[PDB]
C-alpha cells in the first residue's frame, strides 16, 4: 500500500459550524486558501439550517474569500430519504449562496453516522450514491464527500460485496487526525479513491482568526480543484463562407480540461484545455436567414465542473 | 523532458524503407508511422508502399499513422487543399472514415531558404490545422525539427503569441550531431514534446536499412483516439433516464460526452460511469424509441471513432 501527503503547495483553509466562536473573517482571508461553512444538518432527526451559515456565507463572498459548506448525513435503509436530504441541501446552497448557485467549493456531503452495526455497508454506501445521483442531477455540480478514516474501517473501506467501491468517483475529503498517537501519520490509500481532494488534520487546531479549537484542512495544490472554472473572456465569432469561426481567451485554471461551444443551444462541439477556436460547419444547425444567431460556451475541469455562466456572442446576420 | 521507462518506441517508414518484416516490428515497436502522401515536387504524389505498410500494420493490429510531406508557400489556399488531399489519402490506406490509428501527422522540413516570413510559415501551417481537423474531427500533430524551429524565430509570431504551441508536436533532434543537446530543450511555447525523432540512422530489428527512430508518450494511447464506449445501459424510471457504462481503460481518458437522439446531454469526467437524464429536458413522444449513445474523449481532445448506442423502446 501507499499513501499521501500532503506538500509544499497544498492548500489550506478551516471548516466551521454555527458553533465556531469567535471568527473574523477578515483575518482568515488572509492566512485561508478556502473556508468550508456547515449549510445543514439531519443530525439531531430533522433537517436543521446551520444558524450562522446565511451569515457565514454572505460575509465570504463579500470579502472573496472561497467558499463551500457541508450537509451532515442522517443515513437511513430507507433510500428516499437521501433525496429528501439532497433536495433540502439544494435549497439550503441557494439560501446561503444566491439562487441557481451552489457555492464556490465542491458542495459536501458529510457523513459520520451510524457507527453502530444498524446499516450494512450496502445500505450506507447505497444511500450516499442516492444521495449523489440526486445531488448532482439536480445541480449539475459535483459532491464532494467528507468522512473519517476510522468510519471507512468500519464500513468495510467502503467495498460494496459485488460491486468493488461505488464511491471511489466522488471527490474525497479525508478525515484523519494526528493528534491520535494509533494513527498514521499521513492518509493510507482507502476506500478505491486514489487520491484525497482535502484532508482534515485536525480538531483542535489554532488559526488566527478563530477563537474556538477549529478543524483544519490540506487541500489540493491549486484552489481552482476545489472550484468549477471561471466563465470564458474574449468570445468572439464571424461567419465567412458557410462557416462560424469561433475564438476566445484561454480559461487559466490549473485544473482546466476544456470547452464546450454551442450555436443556439445546439451542441457544437467539445475543445481540449489548449484550445481558443472552432471551426463550426453552419449546415449541421437551423439558422434561418437574416436571424441573429448565438454562440455560447463553457469551460470544464477536470472533475467535471463547469463554467457557471455560458459566455455568449451574437452574431446578427 | 527525456525519454523514461514507460516512454513508448518505434519507427517512422516510408516507401524506401528496405527490408521491413512487420513480423518482427509488431514485437519490438509500440507504433509505426508512415509517409502517406507529399506536395514537395509542386504535385501531390503518394507514397508508393503506403496502402501495403497500412494494410499489414492493421492486419497485424500494430498502431499505425501517417504523414504528409508539406509545401507550405504563401498561398494559403494551398494548406487548404493539401489538407483535403491528405484526409483522401488517410483513407485511401486505412479504410472510409478512418484517419489511421495515430495522430494524422503533418511533416514540415522546409523551406529552409530565406523564401518565407516565420508569419506566413506558420498561418499555412495554422490554416493546414485547421481545415484537417474542421473535417475530420481528428487532432494534426506536426512533425518537424529543432533546427527548422529555430530558422524560424521560435515559431514565435510577432502580436500572437505562439500559435501552433497547442498542437501536438513531434520534433526531430539528432543525439548524433554533437552541438545539439542531449534532450530536447523547450522551444515555440510547447510545455511538452509527443514524439521525439532522436536518429535518422537508427539500427532496428525488421528493417534492413537505417531508420528513423522516435520515443513516443508513456502510453500508446497518448497517440491514439480512445475506444468506443462498452457496456453502455439504460433505463427509464418515472420521469428520468438512468445510463450507466463500463469505465473506458485508457491512459490519457478525460471524460464522455452523452447524447439523447443526437441531443447533448451532459459531459462526465474520467472517472464516470453513470448519468441520471430528466426526461424534461428533452423532446420525448409517447411511444418513440430513444437513442441513448455516448462517446469518450482523451486530454488532447480526440474522440471515440464510433458512438455507442442503446434504443429504449419509451
Ligand atoms: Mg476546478
Ligand atoms: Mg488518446
Amino acid at each position: 500500500g501507499f499513501a499521501q501527503d500532503k506538500n509544499p503547495l497544498s492548500t489550506f483553509g478551516p471548516d466551521l459550524n454555527e458553533f465556531s466562536r469567535d471568527v473574523n473573517f477578515l483575518t482568515l482571508a488572509k492566512n485561508s486558501d478556502f473556508i468550508y461553512l456547515r449549510a445543514s444538518g439531519s443530525g439531531t432527526g430533522k433537517l436543521r439550517i446551520d444558524n450562522k451559515f446565511l451569515e457565514f456565507a454572505k460575509e465570504c463572498r463579500r470579502l472573496g474569500i472561497p467558499c463551500g459548506a457541508y450537509h451532515f448525513a442522517k443515513p437511513s435503509k430507507d433510500l428516499d430519504s437521501a433525496v429528501i436530504q439532497a433536495d433540502q441541501f439544494i435549497d439550503v446552497l441557494q439560501q446561503g449562496f444566491g439562487d441557481g448557485d451552489y457555492g464556490d467549493l465542491f458542495p459536501v456531503l458529510d457523513v459520520e453516522t451510524p457507527t453502530d452495526k444498524s446499516l450494512t455497508t450496502t445500505e450506507l454506501v447505497n444511500w450516499i450514491d442516492r444521495f449523489r445521483d440526486r445531488f448532482e442531477e439536480k445541480t449539475r455540480r459535483r459532491l464532494m464527500l467528507y468522512t473519517g478514516l476510522f468510519f471507512i474501517g468500519l464500513y468495510d473501506d467502503f467495498k460494496v460485496p459485488g460491486k468493488g467501491y461505488p464511491l471511489s468517483d466522488m471527490p474525497l475529503w479525508i478525515a484523519m487526525y494526528t493528534r491520535i498517537p494509533s494513527n498514521p501519520r499521513i492518509p493510507p490509500n482507502v476506500g478505491g479513491w486514489k487520491r484525497w481532494t482535502m484532508w482534515q488534520f485536525t480538531d483542535e487546531g489554532k488559526l488566527d482568526g478563530v477563537g474556538s479549537p477549529v478543524d483544519l484542512n490540506w487541500g489540493p495544490n491549486s484552489i481552482d480543484s476545489l472550484m468549477p472554472p471561471s466563465a470564458v473572456t474574449g468570445l468572439n465569432a464571424y461567419i465567412s463562407g458557410n462557416k462560424i469561426f469561433v475564438n476566445w481567451t484561454a480559461n487559466k485554471e490549473d485544473d482546466l480540461n476544456g470547452y464546450n461551444v454551442f450555436v443556439n443551444d445546439n451542441y457544437a462541439g467539445t475543445l481540449p484545455r489548449k484550445a481558443t477556436k472552432i471551426v463550426i460547419d453552419k449546415s449541421r444547425f437551423y439558422l434561418p436567414k437574416g436571424k441573429p444567431i448565438k454562440i455560447s460556451i463553457e469551460a470544464f475541469d477536470i472533475t467535471g465542473d463547469f463554467s457557471k455562466e455560458r459566455t455568449e456572442y451574437i452574431l446578427d446576420n
